[PDB]
């Protein structure tokens, strides 16, 4: 039946706030998402390559300007937006005697903020102000992670208790206000963060992980239908799409044929080397074809002298994404691969065999992307990642990136089991650069092509890569005593890109 | 069931094109919509008032710069966008042996383009190029209108024949691809254009109007569920919202309380005078409260020395619209009032008594906006529009705008019947400024407050107001022979704002 507008229902005020919160994970603001996800996460995670020759100072070359590296902490579109809206939702939940919106808001808060600590290490968190003021004492990263678990646990408790209630759908382009899906996502995120800390605090990691997958707490994401995917662009412009297409070559400058590969960002060589080697049917779903003769898929190397787009850059495979594409937060495949690693590498009780979880992860990913042939792929014990023959001949890498094969081997050593899991988890997490970067730092997988053009002045290792972002210069201006205290006490290393964050403590 | 992305379905290419077409009626581009609908249609239609004191050259004061008046013809977001996408849809329909998308596209084309001729009079139309090139011979407005009817008729024929088919829903935020709704809208638009020409060609008008409401052709919009409303902003920013809020006063500059009335555009005095007088329960739905003591609703006068927003402008009632609000094209109320006028004023066979259509229009409008009290309103034969006592004391108008009462009087003279119909039609069409402006030019109703600050140098009459926009200056540069020919032969008057367009020929 026809329903009149009612700006007054508010209802309306709530919707604005909840949608604003969701925008704090991956920003709908193009320039913000460009920094956090196209220029930081994508390249550092082995997915994307910078492809504007004018970008002479980059994160991927390890000489970023403050204005590139700082964004997660300094963008008013992130922390101030998150906290201001949190404050409003908390008040709505109180006023309406309905705890559901604030509970979901707390899940979104962790989804947004773990990305921030994962980038810098110690950050302001527990003491952040009502309006997202970060001119406060820092938490150690360990304390931050502890707080994340507490917040998720509280949210999960509230949602479970209100499992029959709902959020108005117009307030939620992830799950349309479905409380049970939010519970699954919250537990899934809890699992992500548990495996993150598996080296740093194995006791806590095991406890959190086993709680996450325990039916008594409402379960994890086990189906693509339940992916944490932000479908907020059906009537506008996906920011990764816009940002990757910035400066794309015009048809009239491309022989009268459109160029489909994008502009400022292309697909990375690394992921394409693996997927080409593996004859992976997901390729056509992830990437645009290259314009290089006889090669359907070839990525641009990360950490090079970036070529001119107009001459050669435009020929490399691009990111296969549309204006109406959603933004991913977390998928079912990742949950399966977390359980696989939990069991195989850390001997956690994940609810099934590691082999079963690994295979299911791959099946979930093929299903997610509509790719056929998963059953033959799963059993492939022959095909290996390729080396990187640059069609331009400038940036060739002579070595196969790894010799790791797809088929599960239950008699493999832990190190090999971990590599296999992370390689497939990484493929499945295409576009979630920040997550890939975190996993690479924690595990050392996948093995990537080392940086060639390392602009760090010897500070950053070409293989180990960027371990973190340096602290924003403004911290030393507006928050000096507090950032200095964090450097001295919580960072456990110099304030530069070579220092590992706390959870990155694998032997 | 879970469905994978498939950018390849195209399917996808079609969706982009169809959504692009819809954007050519009222643009989602904020600055474009600001010009066509906030600064042109809204004020000229008696709905909105310009409220930036820096706007010293305006359409509403009758001294517009070329860059304000030209937009409908010169914006690349309108004609070039429309035609380029039309060309693509035509090819898709051919290639897929499916005529439905092009048929709907033709309805959108007329919806977009009638606004353009209605603004200027003679325009390029029949000869416009594949890419929306307007450097071509002009049509007379009569020829343009003839072409509109032919195009609508062809569309309606195709849709009727394919009444059981569908358009993919992601291609259509008006009707979700429902072919029968599109038929109703097409006939409704045909009726709008038929009544438009009721003075200029009564023979044709009657024929088109009676065809439009004939069941054999599939019917008109008779329910709010079937409104031509573009619900394209649930996840972004309605352009009328953004544009009306430009320069809104900041809370810290407003005594620590938010200001809710907007910035660059406020609600007009005229509509509020009628609605206050009529004790109209739709007021709270249309407008924000004013900040003037003891007065819930008071609009800003149009065509004045525009005051400073910060001092007094911000106190006037604003437009009650949200970021997620849709954009209206045509509603059920309008159809009812077209039928009312058709029967009462022109003796067309509309399918019912004029009284019944008038009352139904008012009922539809109350229902549309969720307003109670329509039954008592309908029977009100006492309450009259007010005069305009400016709370600021600067721009007071001492006369009641009209003495016309709400209740239908079937023994009234045609002139009174027309006024009553148009006044209620005008109220019901809140936000559709261009349409109100057209009706005012054709009928002389509603009676408005005459312009006080008339910046036209004596060219434009303060009561009759702007009769058209002058031709864009670029026409004399890129299309000289053709625009001059149109002035000499088709315009039937000087190229200025005082000359009536062809359909505006009431005695
Ligand atoms: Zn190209
Ligand atoms: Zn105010």
């Amino acid at each position: 039946p026809y329903e009149a507008p009612d700006l007054s229902a508010d209802g309306y005020a709530l919707g604005s706030a909840m949608n604003n919160l969701a925008g704090c994970v991956v920003s709908p603001d193009v320039n913000t998402a460009q920094f956090t996800d196209c220029l930081l996460g994508g390249p550092l995670g082995g997915y994307f390559a910078d492809s504007n020759a004018g970008f002479t100072e980059t994160i991927s070359n390890f000489n970023p300007k403050d204005d590139w590296s700082r964004v997660f902490l300094k963008s008013d579109k992130i922390i101030p937006t998150l906290y201001s809206n949190l404050t409003q939702v908390k008040l709505v939940s109180q006023n309406t005697n309905d705890p559901v919106p604030y509970a979901i808001a707390q899940v979104i808060k962790v989804a947004a903020m773990h990305r921030v600590t994962d980038a810098f290490g110690p950050i302001p968190y527990s003491q952040i102000g009502a309006n997202g003021e970060i001119a406060t004492p820092y938490d150690s990263q360990e304390v931050t992670y502890n707080t994340f678990f507490d917040e998720l646990n509280a949210a999960i408790a509230t949602l479970n208790e209100n499992s029959n209630e709902q959020l108005v759908p117009t307030a939620d382009y992830i799950y349309k206000g479905d409380v049970k899906k939010w519970i699954r996502f919250a537990n899934s995120l809890k699992l992500r963060l548990a495996i993150r800390i598996a080296y740093a605090n194995p006791v806590k990691a095991q406890q959190m992980a086993e709680e996450a997958v325990n039916p008594a707490n409402g379960g994890v994401i086990e189906s693509n239908a339940d992916n944490a995917t932000w479908n907020y662009f059906e009537t506008s412009q996906n920011p990764i799409y816009v940002a990757t297409r910035y400066n794309q070559v015009q048809t009239s400058d491309h022989g009268g044929v459109p160029c489909l590969t994008g502009g400022d960002t292309h697909a990375a060589a690394d992921i394409i080397c693996y997927m080409n080697g593996y004859k992976d049917n997901r390729r056509e779903k992830f990437f645009t074809k290259s314009e290089w003769a006889g090669q359907d898929y070839v990525g641009m190397r990360r950490g090079i002298v970036i070529p001119e787009l107009k001459t050669t850059g435009h020929k490399y495979s691009g990111v296969n994404i549309a204006p109406t594409s959603p933004l991913y937060w977390m998928n079912a495949a990742e949950v399966a691969f977390l359980r696989a690693e939990g069991q195989a590498v850390f001997n956690f009780s994940m609810g099934g065999t590691a082999e079963s979880f690994y295979n299911q992860g791959i099946r979930l990913s093929f299903e997610q992307w509509g790719a056929d042939g998963v059953e033959d792929y799963l059993k492939d014990d022959v095909n290996k990642p390729t080396a990187y023959t640059d069609p331009a001949g400038t940036n060739t890498y002579q070595n196969a990136l790894s010799n790791i094969t797809i088929k599960w081997n239950d008699s493999a050593d832990k190190e090999e089991k971990q590599e296999r899991i992370i390689v497939q988890k990484w493929i499945a997490n295409w576009q979630l650069g920040n997550e890939a970067w975190a996993d690479f730092r924690r595990t050392g997988y996948p093995k990537l092509i080392p940086v060639k053009e390392n602009k760090s002045g010897g500070v950053v290792d070409s293989e180990k890569g960027a371990r973190r972002m340096p602290y924003p210069l403004d911290e030393f201006v507006s928050n000096k005593a507090n950032v200095e205290y964090a450097i001295a006490n919580y960072l456990h290393g110099a304030d530069n890109m070579a220092t590992d964050v706390w959870w990155a403590s694998k032997k």
